[PDB]
């Protein structure tokens, strides 16, 4: 059954089938004979990836071992380290310790019962398993994975990796010359192990690389006799001509993961199989699989042809206008475009990161979705596992999985609020660009740089200019020197209400399309229960959304985290006039006898239950002096179309924490002019003090409980049990436990030094830039909504905004 092509709304193939030309390397017919003494391997093999490499070819390396700078890594240890770092956890060398910590913070969220967490692993981890979350360490030996096929891949031939790639460069197995560059070594090695990997018996030889050109092929073809057993084979491949165009909608193939092994062979397929395992390939994998066929033959059927929402050209400009304001962001220089030209101040470094998404507002058909950092679907086609190479995983698709701050976005949703109780758009004020509640401070951007005003403000200028002031005020319903009510009844519950309307608490309509981690709007219920459950056990302010809790959320921050995906929606309702539209990515499919079925025919068009829809018609005129005259102005202002837009930058404060807050202090002990030993010294000694202190509180309890005489008395024998061997209470060996004692033996040693001279040296949560646009803006047909985050300036998230609504209007 040849796999059923993938293609975007007008037929332009996104992922077919092709014969590619591949390199074979035989376990037996290179390792000669050892009669003639001649383990030619060694030499067959460098001269294949040196003859590789010149020809300049992607080749296959497994080998565990690789360089990154002078030193030698396992990749097996990389696999653990990475692993743990995108399931949030300290990477430090305990397997049932990350298990148990892991499990404990789903658990914390409604996983599953409290008492059924502490449940025997047999019967526990083969059920968070089947719940559909990985497995990816050993239930019996509490291992990484990884580890046991370490222990496994040395025991073939337990510290050290360039040890390791010592005593393996001249175990039986190998032998190389002891006399050849590790570099030389490295690249024998990664042909003999992947021999020796691929069986202890194997179906056939081994493909080293897949894809070779003509000049790579003859150089193969006429040096027969001398690289003896490695040929040149046909084998068929899944492909994606356009390489990473629309990578995390389309998905991948690859091997089926080992876990899932026993449902796909009773699923009727076998291990060598190539199955979707991302995006559309994974969803469709049934429908793109066909039907197989077999003295009388059947035919097979071919997958049907499916068709995305996606235009292919619509796409191509969304994906380069990331990889360009990316580049260009960070000491780039220019944006070169079709319609004008940015000359980019380069103050934008480490913005490494964007996501675009534009959807048809009527039928919320994605017609363009692109996250960068992105991947070659290719690269998983041919054989592989991790492209790689605060770091944003490739594979992630932002525009579905990105939950973040919405920012300046946000505001036409508090807006919407407000009017639907009562707020005049007229109502102005005189706005100062700060407000003070605290010493803190909450202020206008053009007031934390500059200390500016947006003098006399009605609605359509705070929108137009982005006034967080304006938005505070009518958030709340209340003027901030005197917090006197206004004529309206509003509060973050209002504002949250509105959230809810707008679809912003539930997923979009690709999420059995595609992988999504849509976000929730924050709950009121769950803040108050929160603290409540933290009293009662305290026992043995926070509870309600405060002014200033208000204040973040009229502004799209605080609790605040959505999916570019979640937003168009919300936009697309004000474009569309209060429609909720269900998104999709798969419009078509087509069958091996031209018979076509409409997928997305039944996606939802819900009419949002507002109190007057003619509301939306006051943000579309204050999104539109944003295109004109507001923070948009610089890319919409002299655009041939009529754009509805809202555009800003956002600061996050505080600092990003660590990986392993113990470790952090211990880096920069000498820049808090602090002596390491004196401090670690001094963090036990207020540990052993605080042990010591609770032993002598836990022997008045015990005492306190066996006073009470109408007590069963197989307790009683429990409590004297503890106490009679005398009572050593210890502290849990948490990384938070040990890094609050040596801050506080910091601040002892260093009298004078302050938290934030401690954390100078973490990372800034920094800023971001949302633009949201649709157009043209009185009769809308296409919304775009681009995230920038880590992003300095409103131009990172304005250009490719435009790019999209240009090329789409047919500019
Ligand atoms: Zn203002």
């Amino acid at each position: 059954a040849p796999r059923g092509e993938i293609k975007d709304r007008y037929g332009r193939l996104l992922a077919g089938n092709k014969n590619l030309f591949t390199v074979q390397v035989s376990g037996n017919d290179i390792n000669k004979k050892d009669a003639n003494k001649h383990s030619r391997a060694n030499e067959i093999s460098l001269k294949l990836i040196n003859l590789l490499e010149r020809n300049g070819e992607e080749y296959v390396d497994e080998f565990p071992i690789y360089v990154e700078n002078g030193k030698y890594y396992y990749t097996y240890d990389r696999d653990i380290r990475e692993y743990k770092s995108e399931n949030g956890i300290p990477n430090d060398y305990n397997a049932k310790e990350s298990f148990y910590y892991l499990v404990d913070k789903l658990i914390s969220a409604g996983i599953l019962s409290q008492e059924d967490k502490r449940l025997d692993a047999t019967r526990l981890q083969a059920k968070l398993n089947e719940n559909g979350y990985y497995p990816p360490i050993l239930v019996s030996k509490w291992m990484f994975t990884a580890e046991r096929d370490k222990r496994d891949w040395l025991a073939s031939y337990k510290l050290s990796a360039k040890e390791a790639f010592e005593k393996v460069r001249n175990s039986d197995a190998l032998e190389i010359d002891k006399s050849l560059s590790d570099e030389d070594a490295r690249k024998i090695m990664v042909v003999r192990d992947l021999i020796k990997s691929k069986g202890y018996s194997q179906y056939n030889p081994v493909t080293i690389a897949k894809d070779v050109g003509e000049t790579t092929i003859a150089q193969i073809e006429e040096s027969a006799m001398d690289l003896v057993g490695v040929s040149i084979a046909v084998e068929p491949v899944r492909y994606y001509p356009n390489g990473s165009l629309a990578s995390h909608m389309l998905g991948y193939v690859g091997k089926m993961p080992s876990t899932q092994i026993e449902s796909y062979l009773q699923k009727g397929y076998e291990t060598g199989d190539m199955v979707g395992l991302a995006g559309v390939e994974k969803s469709n994998e049934s429908r793109l699989r066909g039907t197989d066929g077999y003295i009388e033959s059947k035919k097979p059927k071919s997958g049907d042809t499916v068709y995305l929402t996606l235009d292919k050209d619509l796409q191509e400009v969304s994906d380069n206008a990331l990889k360009q304001i990316i580049e260009v962001a960070s000491k780039g220089g220019t944006f070169k475009s079709k319609f004008g030209d940015k000359p980019i101040s380069a103050y934008a470094g480490k913005a490494q990161s964007a996501a675009l998404i534009a959807i048809d507002v009527k039928n919320g058909e994605v017609l363009a979705s692109s996250s960068y950092p992105n991947y070659d679907p290719n690269k998983f086609a041919k054989g592989i596992s991790t492209e790689d190479y605060l770091a944003g995983s490739p594979l992630l698709n932002l525009v579905t999985q990105g939950e973040f701050q919405p920012g300046s976005s946000f505001k036409m949703l508090t807006s919407m609020a407000a009017l639907e109780n009562g707020l005049d758009p007229n109502f102005t004020i005189n706005d100062p660009g700060v407000i003070m509640l605290g010493k803190k401070s909450f202020g206008d951007y053009v007031w934390n740089h500059g200390r500016g005003n947006h003098g006399m403000t009605n609605l359509y200028k705070a929108i137009q200019e982005s006034c967080n002031i304006y938005m505070a005020t009518i958030g709340t319903g209340k003027t901030w020197p005197d917090g006197k009510s206004i004529g309206i009844d509003m509060n973050a519950n209002k504002i949250l209400e509105y959230a809810k309307l707008f679809g912003l608490d539930q997923n979009t309509g690709l999420q059995d399309e595609v992988e999504e981690r849509a976000g929730k709007v924050p709950s009121t219920e769950d803040k108050l229960k929160s603290t409540q459950a933290l009293l009662k056990s305290n026992l043995e302010n926070f509870a309600k959304w405060s002014t200033a809790d208000t204040f973040n959320l009229a502004i799209g921050q605080g609790e605040n985290a959505y999916t570019p995906a979640q937003i168009s929606r919300y936009v697309a309702a004000i474009a569309n006039g209060g429609n909720l539209v269900e998104l999709s990515v798969v419009d078509r499919a087509v069958s091996s006898d031209y018979s076509s079925v409409k997928i997305n025919d039944q996606k939802k068009v819900e009419k949002i239950p507002f109190k007057n829809p003619d509301n939306l018609k006051e943000l579309t005129k204050g999104m539109k002096l944003v295109a004109r005259q507001g923070t948009a102005k610089s890319a919409f202002a002299d655009f041939p179309i009529d754009v509805a837009a809202k555009t800003g930058t956002a600061e996050k404060s505080g600092k990003i924490p660590t990986d392993n807050e113990y470790e952090y202090l211990k880096s920069h002990m000498s820049s808090y002019n602090v002596n390491l030993n004196d401090a670690i010294k001094l963090a036990d000694k207020m540990k052993a003090e605080k042990e010591k202190e609770l032993s002598l509180a836990k022997e008045k309890e015990i005492k306190k409980k066996l006073e009470n005489k109408d007590l069963k008395d197989e307790e009683r024998k429990k409590l004297e049990e503890e106490l009679e061997d005398g009572v050593k209470v210890r502290l849990e060996d948490t990384d938070k436990v040990n890094s609050s004692y040596l801050r506080k033996a910091i601040k002892e040693l260093n009298p004078k030094i302050t938290d934030d001279q401690i954390d100078r040296f973490k990372q800034d949560y920094g800023s971001f830039t949302w633009t949201v646009a649709f157009a043209p803006a009185d009769d809308p047909e296409i919304a775009v909504v681009c995230v920038i985050p880590q992003g300095d300036s409103s131009v990172f998230s304005l250009l490719p905004t435009r790019e999209v609504i240009g090329t789409y209007m047919g500019l």
